[PDB]
């Protein structure tokens, strides 16, 4: 009853016999939810609890980073702002700034908690330097704003009793994408807010990037960028789940199986393979690598800490409406 290395997905909105399978098969360890997982919150509250009746010890996430990435928009759910509000608005009002920051991470971690989810894939640590995929999902250009406003906002997520997870590591702001900056250059503004935030930083998904004057792997599969810089380096003992491993490029040809084994073997705690249950089952029963008692350490402290609110006392919570107001006021 320990979490395996493997974060797949399900087939719908309810779970079905082959969902149940894959939930109870050991390699198993995490469920990331996606827009077709939601029609509604008592439909996603009750896949959430069918989930964990399978495997108490699953960790359930889903991608609200707020903006153009956030899967639950309606029934309740509040439309979270663009992470590249907050750093206009520390443009303006430094001060106000981290106080709103903290006001979206509550919002965004309870009604996720009042759904039962454990964590969001957020904040994006990525420096804004003007990437289409990235675009307003980083918060500033300064990464000392950055590591300030996402600080803020993870503080918000642990009110809920949520972690968080920095990414995408060491820096996507800048086949597999490649980056030819010096190790240098990337350390002193891509990765530094990774290092100044400390304990606030709960996780990180190393990017799908060749920083060729580094490694020859992409960090997900580097060691040298898991092992000897993250860990290392920066001393960073939380979780390290991998991106999307269905990326066609990110394989490098080879099947998802191999590249499952080569993230894990590289530092990976956890590995992502997102829409397509059954390929992720090719991984589960062709996986070499099990999950360890360290690994499996950082995976259960991503779980959601306490009792959540049920949305019908969420929504008349003070702290809740007071959240509200201040989002509302600011932007
Ligand atoms: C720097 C942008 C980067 C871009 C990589 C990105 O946005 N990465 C996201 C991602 N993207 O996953 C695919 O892009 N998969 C795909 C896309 C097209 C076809 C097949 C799979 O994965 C995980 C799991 O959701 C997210 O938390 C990541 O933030």
């Amino acid at each position: 009853t320990t979490p395996g290395p493997v974060m797949l997905d399900v087939v719908g909105t309810t779970l079905s016999r082959d969902d149940a399978r894959r939930l109870a098969h050991p390699n198993t360890g995490g469920v990331i939810l996606f827009a077709r997982h939601f029609q509604n919150r008592a439909q996603l509250t009750a896949l959430t609890d069918s989930i964990r009746a399978v495997r108490e010890d699953i960790l359930i996430a889903v991608d609200h980073e707020g903006g153009r990435v956030q899967r639950f928009r309606t029934d309740g759910f509040t439309v979270l702002p663009a992470m590249r509000r907050l750093g206009e608005l520390w443009d303006r009002d430094v001060l106000l700034a981290t106080k709103v920051a903290t006001a979206v991470g509550y919002i965004l971690a309870a009604e996720l908690r009042a759904c039962g989810i454990d964590m969001s894939f957020t904040p994006v640590l990525d420096l804004d330097y003007g990437s289409k995929v990235i675009g307003d999902r980083a918060f500033h250009r300064d990464p000392r704003v950055v590591t300030l406003l996402a600080k803020s906002l993870n503080h918000g997520l642990s009110l809920a009793g949520m972690a968080n997870c920095g990414k995408h590591f060491p820096g996507h702001g800048f086949a597999l994408p490649t980056d030819d900056r010096t190790l240098d250059a990337i350390l002193e503004q891509d990765v530094a807010p990774y290092d100044w935030l400390g304990l606030s930083l709960a996780a990180v998904i190393p990017a799908h990037v060749i920083y060729t004057q580094v490694d020859k792997r992409p960090a997900g599969f580097s060691r040298v960028w898991l092992q000897d810089i993250l860990r290392g380096k920066l001393g960073f003992t939380g979780a390290i789940f991998s991106d999307d491993l269905s990326m066609e490029a990110a394989r490098e040809g080879g099947t998802l199986t191999q590249a499952a084994d080569a993230a894990l073997a590289a530092g990976c705690d956890m590995v992502l393979v997102c829409n397509q249950p059954d390929a992720a089952e090719v991984v589960l029963n062709g996986l070499k690598a099990r999950a360890s008692a360290e690994s499996v350490r950082r995976i259960k402290r991503m779980r959601a800490r306490g009792k959540a609110l049920k949305w019908d006392k969420l929504i008349a919570q003070p702290e809740y409406l007071q959240a509200q107001a201040l989002l509302s006021s600011a932007l």
